[PDB]
């Protein structure tokens, strides 16, 4: 849903998760190598992401994995949102302000 | 990031931004594209300009409103693949 999709995709670590899952889908905490952040730290944000649907927790040839929800997010994130790659930044809100 | 996708995943603003693409004519022309009042639709632009997602221009006779760049017109215009985001009754938290 719109008010889940946008809050989970426009987030510091979760944008970084979702794009590193594209080149990942290994094991629980594998994103720690992709991000440099602890396997504790990165898994915290997945406890939102699996509820927002955006990641699907699966099994592979020997262990459990976290994949993007479908080809859907793997494609639309893989074009890149084009906004220079959204990062956290000190820019304000409201027009003319 | 946190200005971008808060204004990009909003009820009327996703609707503005996709209707701007097929419009960019005049202030409140979006009222025809959305079926919503020219005041009501313009209220949301008072965020959208500050969030950087829209820029005001001039054309051959009046002022216009356009998407920030080709950047948002392309990534919106592929379609974000999420079935077209609309307000929908779906929850949060994993395993819950
Ligand atoms: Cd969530
Ligand atoms: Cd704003």
């Amino acid at each position: 849903a719109l008010a889940r999709l946008g809050r989970a995709l426009a987030d510091p670590t979760r944008c970084r998760i979702l794009v590193a899952l594209l080149d990942g889908v290994c094991y629980p905490g594998q994103l720690a190598a992709h991000l440099g952040l602890t396997r504790s730290n990165v898994s915290n944000h997945l406890s939102c992401l699996r509820g927002c649907g955006l990641v699907v927790a699966t099994y592979e040839g020997r262990q459990v994995r976290y994949a993007l929800a479908d080809s859907h997010l793997a494609r639309a994130l893989g074009e890149l949102v084009q906004v220079v790659l959204a990062v956290d930044t000190d820019q304000p809100c409201v027009a003319e302000r």
